[PDB]
């Protein structure tokens, strides 16, 4: 469960959030697979309440009525098109699994669902799943308002209700075969894996029994004895009883720590500054590499809606945006997942954005297709950050280095600092509020190469700026503090 399942020389997975399964097939065939991504991480494929208070939230699809799939994004036939067409082109896609909890206890019950399907919060009743109120931890929870209270008390973090949500009592057999029997279909529909939403609030076990329920992914699309790629979504940055350690066994975590610190770093709060990235990953506290998925932000603390708080970088600040990307882009360390979001009215009243609960683009609440500019944008108010030369081509940057070890680390003692993959790869940043101007060792071959950051390798030139490396591997290296992309990035594949 620990393998992405991605087909060799894929090294990334995009979440497509609140994307529509029709503009996600399309993607994987136009821009995805051309560009060598590796997966598709989409939202919730389940149906979930419709909620109009606020009007159509993104938070609504993590709220459960039943297992249908279908939702905003699409019918279940639209799915298996999508999931069917990524896949003939070597492009995976993984599934948010919400299996927690179902909607929040408060409400009201009727057809107010995605699908139509009636549910009743009050009387427990989910009669599509159909689950009553035998499959929830009511009798089990032990708070006095029934929902967690205090998250040093790692029982009712598991056993109570995430803010108001159901909580699904995971231990039956009847409740983990309705959610294996869910994620099955999807597992051979072609799912290549999924994200176990709100794992700290299951048990390590619940999950693991759920997993030995799994089927291996579709034989008709991956290696016979294929096991779904597994990342549960822990939020763990310390000072609290739950490990994410603890979910090792049943596959990958969410390494959240790793978008606050580079957020931190990037931002160079608290005195912090690139050079301390020289021993990134484990070094830092963060969960073994090949048990990490990795993200600048993720759709929650995008929005201050998780962990990570303040220092959390977003397409909000484009510039050390594209920044923290490239690093985590172009470093080792752990499984990789790009975000692309969609631009909402953000707007900050003492200190905090009363929008974040705004759906993605839509009218009337009917999602708005992803529209592509003749520059390869996107409109629609779709941000689509996977789409950024600079991003796309660091995408591109770690399938490339796939393999090299990290060496040739470079750092002035302060905010510009460069590091080489290999043989195969060399990034140089400049974070700090002056040039850089300097020679540095690359271990790259001889040869012209192409800065894929400010430019593209095409036709046998490069469109933006060029380093010339000598027999030595020595190459000359200048970013102004001041440049529109303070990095550079040139690998085995933008050599002239
Ligand atoms: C590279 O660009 C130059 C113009 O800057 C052009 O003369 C040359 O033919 C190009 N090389 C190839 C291989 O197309
Ligand atoms: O919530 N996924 O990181
Ligand atoms: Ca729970």
């Amino acid at each position: 469960q620990y393998s992405p399942n991605t087909q060799q020389g894929r090294t990334s997975i995009v979440h497509l959030f609140e994307w529509r399964w029709v503009d996600i097939a399309l993607e994987c065939e136009r821009y995805l697979a051309p560009k060598g991504f590796g997966g598709v991480q989409v939202s919730p494929p389940n149906e979930n309440v419709a909620i109009y208070n606020p009007f159509r939230p993104w938070w609504e699809r993590y709220q459960p009525v039943s297992y249908k799939l279908c939702t905003r994004s699409g019918n279940e036939d639209e799915f298996r098109n999508m999931v069917t067409r990524c896949n003939n082109v070597g492009v995976r896609i993984y599934v948010d699994a919400v299996i927690n909890h179902m909607c929040g206890n408060a409400v009201s019950a009727g057809t107010s669902s995605t699908c139509g399907s009636y549910f009743n919060p009050g009387s427990r009743d989910f009669p599509a799943v159909p689950y009553s109120g035998w499959d929830f931890n009511d009798g089990k929870c032990k708070t006095g308002s029934g929902d967690i209270e205090n998250y040093n008390d790692a029982t009712q973090v598991r056993d109570c209700r995430l803010t108001g949500l159901l909580d699904l009592a995971l231990e039956k057999d009847y409740v983990r075969s309705k959610i294996a029997e869910y994620m099955n279909h999807l597992i051979d529909i072609g799912v290549a894996g999924f994200r176990l939403d709100a794992s700290k609030h299951m048990w390590p076990g619940d999950i693991k029994a759920i997993l030995d329920k799994l089927h291996n992914l579709n034989s008709n699309w991956f290696p016979a004895g294929s096991k779904p790629f597994i990342y549960q979504e822990v939020i763990d940055l310390g000072g609290e009883p739950i490990k994410s350690s603890d979910y090792f066994g049943n596959g990958r975590v969410t390494e959240f720590k790793y978008g606050a610190k580079l957020g931190t770093v990037i931002r160079k709060w608290n005195g912090e500054k690139m050079s301390y990235l020289k021993n990134w990953g484990e070094g830092w506290g963060f969960v073994p590499s090949d048990r990490a998925l990795v993200f600048v932000d993720n759709h929650d603390n995008q929005r201050g809606h998780g962990a990570g708080g303040a220092s959390i970088l977003t397409f909000w600040d484009a510039r050390l945006y594209k920044m923290a990307v490239g690093f985590m882009l172009a470093h080792p360390y752990g499984f990789t997942r790009v975000m692309s979001s969609y631009r909402w009215p953000r707007q900050f009243q003492n200190g905090n954005d009363v929008n974040d609960w705004v759906g993605p683009p839509n009218n009337n609440g009917v999602i708005k297709e992803v529209t592509i500019n003749p520059d390869t944008t996107c409109g629609n108010d779709w941000v689509c950050e996977h789409r950024w030369r600079q991003i796309r081509n660091m995408v591109i940057f770690r399938n490339v280095v796939d393999g090299q070890p990290f060496t040739n680390w470079y750092d002035n003692g302060s905010n510009q600092v460069a590091f080489g993959r290999g043989n195969r790869g060399f990034i140089v940043f400049n974070n700090d509020d002056w040039s850089f101007s300097l020679t540095l060792q690359t271990g790259l071959p001889a040869g012209t190469y192409c800065d894929v950051i400010s430019g593209d390798k095409i036709n046998g030139n490069c469109t933006g700026i060029k380093i010339y490396v000598s027999d030595d591997g020595k190459a000359h290296f200048s970013i102004s503090n001041s440049a529109e992309d303070p990095f550079i990035a040139i690998h085995a594949e933008s050599k002239l």
